Formats: C-alpha cells, structure tokens, sequence
C-alpha cells in the first residue's frame, strides 16, 4: 500500500515503456506519481496514458538528463509542486543505433561517452538532486540488463554502459545509505519496447528466453513494475546495492 | 495480500528464529500458516508463539529433514490436512560445534556431510515433496548467508554448505520452473538467534555491519520476513533462481 | 621452469583424463610427479602413460578419497618416498549416472552426499594431509566446471557438488594462506573424457562452445595443463582463492 | 619464454608503475618491448628506467589516449618501426583528485566522463588499432581493481570506470576472439604508486590487506608482471574475458 507516497518516474515514451508498467503498478497501489520526459512526443504520450491511471493531477516535467540545469531545475520544481518524495524510478538509456550491432571494437569515443552520459551518469546526478527531496530517506531504482554482467551479442556499447550503471548503483548505495536512501537495480529480461527496436537480433534474444529460461516464457513491463513496488516500498527496507533479475530465471542458467 | 494463500514454514525454534519473522509478516498479511519442527522443545515454543499470531488453528508437524520418510509423510499429511499450498519457507541448517570451532582444513568428513545433508540436500527433497501440493505453481524460499559466496572467518563448513544450498536453489529453479514453481534464496545479514551462538566471533560480525554496511545498521528477522512475503507472493512473478541480500547492503561493499 | 619441484597429481584414469594433460605439461617443464589412482585399471593406464613422460621413476599410490585412512597413509607414504612436495593437482569427482540427466528435484540423498564426499570434501582432507609435506608453502589446484556457478541442463547433482568445491577452495585459501599455501580452481570447458560420458547432452554442450564462445572452439586437456603450470608455480604467487576459466571465454558471455 | 615476442606496454610513469613491473618480467623472459607514455616527464623517466632492462633499443611513443589521432598514428608507427606484435599491456587510468575522496553522489559530469574516457574507452580504441598489428592473433591485458566489482570507500568515480573497463574486456573478448585475440584483466591489490597517492584512504586500504587477506601480505608490481606474462603468453591459451585477481586472495573473502 503506497497511499501517501510520491514517486518520480523517469523515462516513459509510450504504452510499451518499462516505466509505464511501473507507473500502472504504483498507481494501482495508491501512490502519487510525477513523470519526467525528454521529447515532446513523450509528453503527448504521457498525457494520453494518464487517462488510464487514477492520478487526479498531471505532474509532467521535461528533463533531458544530458543537461545539469534541467535535472537540477526539474527536481527543484518537482519539490515546489509536490513537496518531498519517497523515491525515483530511473528508466532511461540511449545509444546510437550503429553501436547496438556489428563489432564492439569499432565503437566511436563520442558514441561510447554518449551512452555512459545518458545511461549511467544520469543516475548519479538524479540521485544527488532527488536526495534533496528525501530528507527522511527514500528509494531509487534503475533498470538494467544482463548485458551489463556478461557480453551479449549486439548489445555492445550499452553492455558497457549497464556495467557502469550497476557499479553506479553500488557506489550510490554506499554513499546515500547513511541518509536512509536505498539504491537498487532491476535487471529486466527482454521486452518489446521502442528502444528494443534498436538492439540487433532482439527477436532471437526473446526466443532464447522462451526456450531456455527456467520459466520458459518472457516477462512483461508489469512484472518489472511489481518488483519496482517492492524495491520502492518498505517491503525491501533491508535491501540496498542489490540487482534483482526479473527475467524468468535466465540470469541463473548457462 | 495473502488471504486464501497457505504456506509451510520450516525451522522455527523460538521467538528469535528468522522463520518467526517470516511467520509474523505472512500472518499479518492474512496467510494460513503450517509449521514444521524437529525438537519437541521447538513445538512447545511454536505453541506459545501461535498465541501472538492470527492463526485460528495450529498446524504443527514434526519433520526432521535427515529422514526421507519424515519429509514424505509430513508433506503428505499436510496435503490431507490443509489441501494444496502456495509455497514453502526453508529456514533450516545445522553444523557441529566441533567442526565449526576448528580450522576449516580440519573439518571431519562426517561433519561436512552432516552440514550438507541438513542445510542443502533438505531443500531438494522438500521441493520434491512440496511440489505435489502445488499443481498450479508456487514459490519456495531458502535462507542463506554471504559466507556461501565468500570465505568468512569462522563460518567454515557452513559456508561450503551455503554455497551448495545456493547452487541447489538455481538447479531447482531450472528444474521446477516449467511447473511454475519459483525457487529463490534470501541472504540474510547476521541476526542474534540460537544458531548464531554456533558461529565464532559473531559479535564482531554484527559490529562490522554497523560500521561498514551502506545502511550502517543491522537487519532483523521481520525485514527478512518482508522480503520473504515479496518472494512468496505474485509480486515476484518473473523472479526465480535469485538470491536477494537483506543485509543493509553489506554484500555490495569491500 | 619446474625442475626440483615435485607435484602430486590425483585423478588420471586414462590418456583423455584432464589430469594427464596436466601431467604432460608439468613433466615437459621438468617437475618430478607422483600419481594417485583409485581403480586397478587406472594404475595400469598410468603404467602405460608414464612411457610417454620423462619421469625416470614411477611414483604411484592408490588413494580412494572416500577413505580417510587411504588419504592419510597415502600422503604419509608419499612424504617418506619423495620428501616435501610443492603442490597437488586434484582432478577427482564422481556421481551416479542417473544424477547427470533428467530432473534434479529427484536426486537421492545418498547420491547427493556421494557426489559431495568424492567431489568436494576430498579436497579438504587432501589439503590437510598434503600441508604436512609443504612446510615452506605450496599450491593446490582443483578442477571445476561452470555448472558450479550456473544451473546447466543435465549436470544436476554435480553442479551442486562443484559449487561446494568452489567454496571449499575459497575457505581453504583463507585457512592455509598464512601457511603460504595457495588454493585455486581451474574451471575447464567441456572436454571428451571418460567422465563426460555421464553428462546427458554432452555433445550439445561441446557444439554450443564452438558456436557461441569468444574463441569459437573447444579447449583441450593440455590447455588446462598450461594454466595448471601457472597456478602451481611461482608465476601465480599473488593469486589464491581464484577460479580461472579455461573455457574459450564461454563463462563471460550470455 | 618470450623470445621473438613483441609487446606494447602502455602506462609507465616511473619506477613504481605497475607497468614497469610488467616490463621487468617480460624483459627478463626475453620479449622485445615497445613503450607508450603520455607526457614528457614520463619520457625522460622512461629513457632512464630502460637502462635497467636488456632492451637493445628504446622504442618509445607518445600516446595520449584521449586523442584518436595519437592512438591511431602511434600504433601505425609502431607497426612500421617494429612490425607485428603479440600483445598489449594497458596500464592507464585517470580521474580528477576531488573525485577520489568524499561523496560519490557529488561527482561532476565532466569528472565522470573523463574517467570513463581515459580508463575504459581507451582500451576499446587501443584494441581496434593494435588488432591491425596482430593478424595471427595476440593477447591484450588491462589493469583493474576490486573497486570495479564492489563499492570501496573513496575510489568512487574510478570504481564506476573500472566496472566499465571490466565489461569492456568481456565485450572485446567476444568481438576479437574469432581473430584469435584474447582480452583479459588483472585485478591488482593495492600497490604504492604515483596514482595511488590520489586515492583517498590508500594507507588504510593497504593495511586491511595485510590484516585480512588470505596471504596476510600485500602484492607488488612484479607479481602483477608475472601474471601478465601468463596472460600475454601461450600458457593462457583458451583463457579470455577473464579477470585474474593478484591481490593476496582478498577478493575471495568478506
Ligand atoms: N526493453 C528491454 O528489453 C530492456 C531490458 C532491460 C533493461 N531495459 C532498460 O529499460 C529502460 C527503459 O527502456 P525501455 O525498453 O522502456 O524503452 P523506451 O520506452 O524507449 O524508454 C527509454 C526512455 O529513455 C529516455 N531517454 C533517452 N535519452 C534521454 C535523455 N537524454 N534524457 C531523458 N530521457 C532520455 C526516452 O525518453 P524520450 O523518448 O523522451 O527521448 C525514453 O522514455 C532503459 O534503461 C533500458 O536500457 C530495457
Ligand atoms: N542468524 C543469522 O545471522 C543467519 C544469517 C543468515 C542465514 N541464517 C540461516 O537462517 C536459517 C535459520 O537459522 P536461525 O538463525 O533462525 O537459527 P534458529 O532459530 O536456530 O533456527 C534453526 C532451525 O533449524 C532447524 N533444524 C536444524 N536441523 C534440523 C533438522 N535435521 N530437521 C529439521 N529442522 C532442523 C532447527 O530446528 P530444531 O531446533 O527443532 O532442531 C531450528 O528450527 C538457517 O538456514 C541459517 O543458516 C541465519
Ligand atoms: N571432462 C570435462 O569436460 C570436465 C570439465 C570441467 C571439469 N571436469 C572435472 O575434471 C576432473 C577430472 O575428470 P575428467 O573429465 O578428467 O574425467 P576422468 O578421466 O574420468 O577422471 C576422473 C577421475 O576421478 C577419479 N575418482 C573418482 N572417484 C574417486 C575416488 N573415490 N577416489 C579417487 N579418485 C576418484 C577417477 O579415478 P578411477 O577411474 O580410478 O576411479 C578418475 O581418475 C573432475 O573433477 C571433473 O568434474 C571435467
Ligand atoms: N597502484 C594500484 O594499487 C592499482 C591497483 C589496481 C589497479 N591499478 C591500475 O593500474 C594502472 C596503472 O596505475 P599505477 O598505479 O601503475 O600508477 P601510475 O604509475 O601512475 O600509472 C598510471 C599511468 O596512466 C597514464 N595515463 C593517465 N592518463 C593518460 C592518458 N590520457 N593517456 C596516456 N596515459 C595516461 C599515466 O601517464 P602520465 O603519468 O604521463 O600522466 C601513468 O603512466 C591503472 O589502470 C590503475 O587504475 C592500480
Ligand atoms: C536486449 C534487451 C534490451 C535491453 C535494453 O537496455 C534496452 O534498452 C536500450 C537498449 C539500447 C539503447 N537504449 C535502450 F534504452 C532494450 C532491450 F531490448
Ligand atoms: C554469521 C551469520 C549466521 C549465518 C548462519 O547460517 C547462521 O545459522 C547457522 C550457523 C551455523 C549452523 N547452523 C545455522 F543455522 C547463524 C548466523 F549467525
Ligand atoms: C559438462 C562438462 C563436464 C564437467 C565435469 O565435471 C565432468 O566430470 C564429471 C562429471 C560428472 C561426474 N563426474 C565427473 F568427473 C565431465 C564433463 F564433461
Ligand atoms: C586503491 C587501489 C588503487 C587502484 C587504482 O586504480 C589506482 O590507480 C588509479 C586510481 C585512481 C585514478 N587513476 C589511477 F591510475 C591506484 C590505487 F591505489
Ligand atoms: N539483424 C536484425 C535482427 C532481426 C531480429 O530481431 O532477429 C536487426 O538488425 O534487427
Ligand atoms: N569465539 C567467540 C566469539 C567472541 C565474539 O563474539 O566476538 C565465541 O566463542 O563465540
Ligand atoms: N564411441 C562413442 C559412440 C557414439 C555412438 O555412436 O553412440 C561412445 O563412446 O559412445
Ligand atoms: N540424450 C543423449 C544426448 C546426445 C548428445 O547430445 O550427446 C545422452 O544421454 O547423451
């Protein structure tokens, strides 16, 4: 039960976004939700998707996590509009498409740093600004993939950006733990989303889960959202620096 | 919300048992609970502890997990008495004082195999018997410690037993996943219980957690119970073969 | 260069044994070698295989690692025959055939404990006895598989015994470190040997390595042997409690 | 024996550099060595240091790894001057001093990306250029630290850069494995070097190893160099995407 909680959900682009499965679950559990987006198209999609939620007010903020001032001012505006928050769900990554197929060793410096900036560093600065709204403690969760732990074909520069994110989670957990802020990751199995369309071989990744993972099926956004509700709530009070795989068991097999 | 769910909880000895933390949480959430014990003194404690619970009926079965027949007959009786179950919490381990409190390289064969048998093999046979009561699926959770992942001073034979149990969890997850049974572990931080008396230097282990773990505090049995509630319920659909550290973040630091 | 070093190699059965790859390499580097075996037939193979090696004398001892007396008396006799040794290569495991295929949840208690006894505990008692012949320090290496780290189809009871071995390696490393004895594992990739005939689906495991592993080829016993020379020698003096995968990179991908 | 092998060693600053331990070992084993340095100081210094080696000639190239041109042109020139190479030792990392103490959550975007660029991406572009000089295969080794696997006090931005670097090794292993180029890391224990002075609390880190690591002592640059010789030679054929801890066993304990 999350009535009287407030969470900031970063990274809804459309009805297939992982962050939207999180939103549906939290919403259904009674939470107040604030949404951040980059592209105008994503705000338009949030406005339509909010008609499916039970949020009596639209709280939408444009935050491009490449910009310190947009992250700083965005959270400062959120604090002014809704007061203190209980957590942040971070569902944000980016890499140029030519870096999500072919040969990893041909990755450009600009593409490698782009992916690090948006997919990893953004959690650091978000945590720094979000903590200002969590004087009593809180919970920050980011979304990762098994390609941060193992080399997977095609995931290439984003695998190295997820390894960076997963370490970023541990270091933030150590730093913010004395402030009663927990920081954790969910390592989601493959899910058809707008960003999946850029990963080479994505359909064969999905098929392999169905054939080989312990549950012999793929997961969906709402399953990620249910684990998010656990990590964002008091149920997980003793848990920080942790990476929970929501992937039908695929992480545990070879 | 666990109304209309039934769970078997194995390994309450007294009010400090981790499994009683689990019981309290599941009870508060509306579950029907069934309890298994070894020593007659454990049954007496269970009888006194059930007064604190909302359980309208006492469902108590003696199962020494060294005996196949006791596990077989105990789960069969549980089925005839309460019907199908939704999961099992396994909170059982044992090792001799004499092997524990000597150099690891001095561990006796008998003591090594005793600790495997009770602390690891018991999950396998329990899973096999409990699956007969879970025709539509279920969840099985066992309780481990960071000593199964790293060599910790003094934990000695029980660290090898915990590594065995953590691998047992992954193999059971692979085997039983197509039956929609999930199998997971909770890696609890140190907690003062009857069995902790067995571990040398236990007080300095507690003190290290306070000084060094991200949350700068120790965890308690109810925190283990809240993560158990997540693992045993539909909130962790899609999570199997996982090991969730309820340990203030200690696993993530060095 | 291992002239003036002496190593005990445990677990040659025939010319395909992983331990015979280790023997050839160590022999080619000038080490003096002592061999232990269980079955008469293995002693006969060792007698034949020694004609290929540069050892000027056969040091052969029957040690069934299920027997404490055989391990104690065998190492005692080794020390009386060749003096102090520089390390031990352990290449011993066993499980009953029915436990290397089908459903893990059906594993018998006696089969689970049998595999633990031979494949894990044996290392502990061997280290205890071998330490008496290494008063200046030494190196002990055991042979594991990725199935001890992940659930692998069919490997079943041996995967849990290997997770146990791997923890045994870390706990021995911690215990024996102050005596200047290093203890490490090599995680070998699949290799056609007599014991491979017990693993269901073995040929499929081999084909997956050629298709998926970074080197796109399988490894052989001599490559294990070369990593064994590294771990048994001063070249690895800083390295203990480690598990080195000699598996064409397969451990690193998913 | 590395006679008739040529290795490029990147990252000698002075007599305490880890890469100078590597050079000593490879030089002694008969390898021809080429050296790269960033700033002038490291030149002058290199010129002097190399009188301690048996290199008949001084092959020194200025390469600042922030510059694509310098990496591309530097490897090109090494190929013209010396011909094909057998491997590359990468011993290069950098972060701003302020980012190696205090609160990780305060790290600037500029500081985080600088550490990623120099300490992780540099391996990718180095590997791409160096491949051109390894048409029959070779071996690339980078130097990492346990702070890339766990959150360590103070190490902060560099911990996230080393996590990135360790994933970089695996993705390069997968990519370059079919060209018979292996890529691996050495995770060195703490060692007093010029870069160590920047790391907050370094002396406390060192003391902890002596007190708690299995070998109860610290490691040195030459021990890193001996494991580098293993990784760079045919002894480690079959080993790729691996991270070998030369740290007195500290990684294996908690
Ligand atoms: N789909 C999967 O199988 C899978 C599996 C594991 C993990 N993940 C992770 O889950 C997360 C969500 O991805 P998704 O699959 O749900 O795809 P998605 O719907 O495309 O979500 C990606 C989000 O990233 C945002 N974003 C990119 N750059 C940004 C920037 N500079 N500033 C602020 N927002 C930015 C996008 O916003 P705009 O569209 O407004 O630009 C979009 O809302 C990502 O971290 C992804 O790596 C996905
Ligand atoms: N305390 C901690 O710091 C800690 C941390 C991580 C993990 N754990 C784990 O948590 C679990 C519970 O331990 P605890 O600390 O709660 O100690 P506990 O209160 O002493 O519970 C241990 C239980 O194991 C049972 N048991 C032992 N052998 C048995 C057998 N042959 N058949 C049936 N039951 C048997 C005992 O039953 P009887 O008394 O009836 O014999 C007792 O109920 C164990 O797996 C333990 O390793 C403990
Ligand atoms: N082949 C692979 O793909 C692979 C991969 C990774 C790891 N491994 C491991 O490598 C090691 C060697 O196996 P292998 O593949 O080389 O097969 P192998 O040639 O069949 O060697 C197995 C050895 O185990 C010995 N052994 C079994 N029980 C024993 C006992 N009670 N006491 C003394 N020795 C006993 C056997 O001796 P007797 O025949 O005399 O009984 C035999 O010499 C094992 O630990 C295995 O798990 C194998
Ligand atoms: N010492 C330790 O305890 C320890 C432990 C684990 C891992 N490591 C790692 O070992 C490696 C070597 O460090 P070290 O401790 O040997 O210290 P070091 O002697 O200071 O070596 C660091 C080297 O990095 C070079 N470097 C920095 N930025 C560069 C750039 N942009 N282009 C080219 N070179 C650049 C420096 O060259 P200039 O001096 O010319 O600036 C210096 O030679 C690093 O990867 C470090 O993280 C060190
Ligand atoms: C293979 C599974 C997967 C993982 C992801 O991280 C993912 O999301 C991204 C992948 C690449 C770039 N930006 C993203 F958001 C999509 C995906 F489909
Ligand atoms: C150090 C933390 C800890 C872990 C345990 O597994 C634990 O439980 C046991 C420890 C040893 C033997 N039987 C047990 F049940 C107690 C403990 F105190
Ligand atoms: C699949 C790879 C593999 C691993 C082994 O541990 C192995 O060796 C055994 C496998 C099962 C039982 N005893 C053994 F010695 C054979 C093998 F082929
Ligand atoms: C704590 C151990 C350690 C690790 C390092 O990576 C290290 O080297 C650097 C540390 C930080 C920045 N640049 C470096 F080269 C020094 C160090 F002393
Ligand atoms: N190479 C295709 C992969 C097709 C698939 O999803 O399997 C792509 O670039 O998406
Ligand atoms: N070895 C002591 C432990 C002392 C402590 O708790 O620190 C014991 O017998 O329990
Ligand atoms: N020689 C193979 C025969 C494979 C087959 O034809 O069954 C064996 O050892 O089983
Ligand atoms: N079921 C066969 C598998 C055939 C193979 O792939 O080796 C076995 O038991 O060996």
């Amino acid at each position: 039960n999350l009535e009287n909680k407030t969470y900031v959900i970063m990274g809804i682009a459309n009805k297939r976004s992982i962050a939207f499965g999180v939103a549906k679950v939290l919403d259904q559990l009674g939470a107040k939700l604030v949404f951040t987006y980059r592209k105008e198209r994503s705000r338009k999609e949030l406005e339509k998707l909010l008609e499916q939620l039970n949020q009596p007010e639209a709280h939408l903020y444009q935050i491009d996590v490449q910009s310190d001032e947009e992250v700083i001012n965005g959270f400062e505006q959120i604090g002014k509009d809704v007061g203190n928050i209980d957590g942040v769900y971070h569902s944000i990554a980016f890499a140029n498409m030519e870096d999500l197929r072919g040969r990893f060793s041909e990755t450009s410096r600009e593409g490698f740093l782009l992916a690090q900036d948006i997919s990893s560093y953004s959690l650091t600065i978000v945590a720094h600004e979000a903590k200002k709204l969590m004087p009593e403690g809180g919970s920050i969760v980011a979304t990762t993939y098994l390609g941060g732990e193992f080399a997977v074909q095609n995931y290439n520069v984003m695998g190295v950006a997820k390894a960076s994110l997963e370490a970023n989670v541990k270091y933030l957990a150590l730093d913010l733990g004395p402030d009663n802020i927990r920081v954790n990751a969910i390592s989601a199995g493959p899910i058809r989303t707008l960003s999946a369309k850029g990963v080479g071989g994505f359909n064969t990744i999905l098929k392999e889960i169905e054939e080989r993972a312990p549950l012999k099926r793929n997961v969906d956004q709402v399953e990620v959202g249910k684990t998010a509700a656990y990590l964002l709530s008091d149920l997980s009070s003793g848990v920080t620096g942790e990476n929970i795989h929501v992937d039908s068991g695929f992480h545990a097999i070879k």
